[PDB]
């Protein structure tokens, strides 16, 4: 329940009694911080921030700061929604939404390495890793268990599928498909994120069905449109594969070129 | 006119009366800060810094710090010259000059996104954008309205032309030509920065003349030297095109290869 | 001998009397800082940190922070060993070891530019340069006089040889061989780091023997295995060349592909 005396916390900020705030941190008004959340030193939590339970914010992390959008109205009250059990490492930088009804949303059990960045209006699910120095532009969506490696940049309006991986230094300009590994500049889909599926304990049967789905899509000499139709006409598919199909059809920017 | 009590500001620092300095910021001696400039928390403004009007320095921004030059004499009094209406985002990092008569110069209406870096002796004009995590080496020159995307690195002694764009993750080793888009590792000129010229309200006539100039240079099967001569012998050219020609001739490192 | 009043330093921390600690810095218990070491503002030195003589830690540098390893036990007492005459620039980030008997080790006369990162269990020798925004993963080893340029990422378990260079933006996934230059994504060995060998004052005879060694390895139409055997059967070799041979044989991940 210990808070450092040299912390500047607004009277109105709704901090749970268990919460810890370190030296020279600054918490603004219109802030909710729930149970078990530990804040270190020099952390800034900006107005609009709704932080859940058992999160950690390491030194210099900056939460709910202004959108890096030159057309954004700074007098607006916009939000940063953060779930439970997230870790924000040193100088990680999370920006709030650009509209009253579009917050920046982070789920549970995500890990933001030092100096990593989440732009305005990003939506992240659960158990994601954003590695050191990686930057998401505004309006980037991650599903669950995505691994984004160091110094990656993700273009605005891209989706990153569940259990996908993006290697160091990759320039992502289109969607990263589920269960897949993306790499390079220009980046391409390399193949399956097998290591991630195994780590996640996917049965060999599911992993093979995911493999067959992408064999059809990417390794059968037919267009993506025809490949998706073939998969469906094939009969009853597992939900992972239905998810792959949906992901391809709903894609806004399109899906990263295959290598 | 409000300054936070926990700020360490040198008595000699020349701050205007309107200026605002946030919690735990450190301003040194030999600092001039003009009217309307707002400084947030944990900002450091180093000796030699001449800051203009209506600038903003977000949390943790570091201004006029020592050159990352191992041969530089730290006892020297060198400057960081910053104009009006500039925005320096969280943990952005601006380094001072390496000589008494060569300051680091930033003009007006520039935007430095979080964790972006301007090396010693850089010269930047007006209305430029330095996107998140981007780094300019020492002695980098930007004109006006250059857009430099996220996690770009620019080599020392490169020039970046007006209304040019550099995409994520590009490794810039030679000049970025005016009105052009550069991308990749190794980077190349992709084509015209049409989006930027339109946004800037260039007439179709000017945009087409810029297009014709580069068609000759890059798309007519002739050497750059011959292409520039052809353009001039063509008669009276618009000033944008004369600027393109001058930019190519005055280039020190040469101009980025075309794709 | 001057320490700022607003610094939070643990009573148990073993700081030499000459040491300087700037405003709003935080030093923890179980910290040794030797003679002549200057710390600026907002620097954090974490438990386990053994800092030598005449080092400098610029504003916001974070030393001995927790490993970015999700399987690491945070209750463990692990170390960060730093030698003499090192410079850590603004917001540079050094992480401690993951085991009691495996510290993170930095030698002497190294330079860590702003926002550069050394992951858990890295071993660095002397006179190395880690340029702005560059990131080393955990278990990265650098020898002596390695120059690592801006925004480079180095994969876990890679070795970087003496007097080697890695250009901006390079994605390093295998070893960087001694006296060599590595570049790109995917990165390759470009050739010899001649500039670095000359700067270091290598005689033309040694530089030529290094050149001949790599000519055999990389420019004689024979496998690396055969090339190394040929070099040895050639007779008495200089120690630089023996070092090249050893480096290739002892390599864990293998050595970066040649261009
Ligand atoms: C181009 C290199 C970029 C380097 C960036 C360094 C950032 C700083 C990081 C450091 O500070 C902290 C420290 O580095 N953290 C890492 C730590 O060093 C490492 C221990 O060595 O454990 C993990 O690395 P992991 O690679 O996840 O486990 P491992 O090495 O056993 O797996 C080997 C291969 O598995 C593939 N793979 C893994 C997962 C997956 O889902 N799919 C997949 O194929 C990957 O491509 C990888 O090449 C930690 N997480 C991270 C994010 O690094
Ligand atoms: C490889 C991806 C790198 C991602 C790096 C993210 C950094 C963090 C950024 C976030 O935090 C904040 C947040 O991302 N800021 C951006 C914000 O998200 C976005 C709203 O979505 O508005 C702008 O993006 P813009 O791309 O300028 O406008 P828009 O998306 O409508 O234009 C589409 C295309 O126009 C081309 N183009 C644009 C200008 C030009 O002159 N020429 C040109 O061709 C570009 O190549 C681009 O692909 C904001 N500025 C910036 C710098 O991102
Ligand atoms: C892709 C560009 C990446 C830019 C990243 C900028 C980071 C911020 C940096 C700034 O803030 C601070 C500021 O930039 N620091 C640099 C400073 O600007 C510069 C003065 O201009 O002096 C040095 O640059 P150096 O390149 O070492 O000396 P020089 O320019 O005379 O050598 C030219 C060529 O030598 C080759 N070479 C050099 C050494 C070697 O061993 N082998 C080798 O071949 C390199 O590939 C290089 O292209 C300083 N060190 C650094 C690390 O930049």
């Amino acid at each position: 329940m210990k808070i450092h005396p040299t912390a500047i916390i607004d009277p109105k900020a709704e901090l749970h009694e268990s919460v810890e705030v370190g030296p020279y941190s600054i918490i603004e008004g219109n802030v909710s911080i729930q149970e078990g959340t530990i804040i270190e030193g020099h952390v800034k939590i900006c107005a609009g921030s709704e932080i859940g339970k058992f999160n950690r914010f390491h030194q210099g992390a900056v939460i709910g700061v202004m959108p890096q959008d030159l057309g954004f109205n700074q007098q607006l009250l916009t939000k940063t929604v953060i779930g439970d059990h997230n870790i924000f490492r040193e100088y990680s930088n999370i920006h709030k939404g650009t509209k009253e009804d579009s917050p920046t949303v982070i789920g549970n059990k995500n890990y933001f390495m030092g100096n990593s960045h989440v732009g305005h209006d990003c939506i992240l699910g659960n158990n994601n890793i954003l590695t050191h120095g990686a930057v998401l532009a505004g309006h980037v969506t991650l599903g669950n268990f995505a691994f984004i490696s160091g110094l990656v940049a993700v273009h605005q309006f891209c989706f990153v599928g569940d259990y996908s991986m993006v290697a160091g230094l990759a320039k992502v300009v289109q969607d990263v498909p589920p269960y897949s590994t993306v790499d390079g500049n220009p980046s391409t889909v390399v193949g399956l994120n097998s290591v991630g599926m195994k780590r996640a304990g996917f049965s060999p049967e599911v992993r093979n069905a995911i493999k067959h789905a992408y064999k059809v899509i990417y390794h059968s000499g037919i267009s993506t449109r025809k490949a998706l139709d073939e998969l469906e006409a094939s009969g009853n598919l597992i939900e992972q594969v239905k998810y792959i199909i949906k992901f391809f059809r709903d894609s806004d920017r399109g899906v990263t070129n295959h290598r």
